[PDB]
């Protein structure tokens, strides 16, 4: 409406630049988690 507002360049920039930041993480905690694995050595 001339403001077309839901410029959502920002909101989608940053939701788009959020998913990107969640799923690193989510790798980042996997790759732990199998390396401790290939590891054992809990006794």
């Amino acid at each position: 409406p001339e403001s077309p507002k839901g410029p959502d360049i920002l909101v989608v920039l940053l939701s788009v630049m959020g998913a990107i930041l969640l799923i690193g993480l989510a790798a980042l905690l996997i790759w732990k988690l199998l390396i401790t694995i290939h590891d054992r050595k809990e006794f």
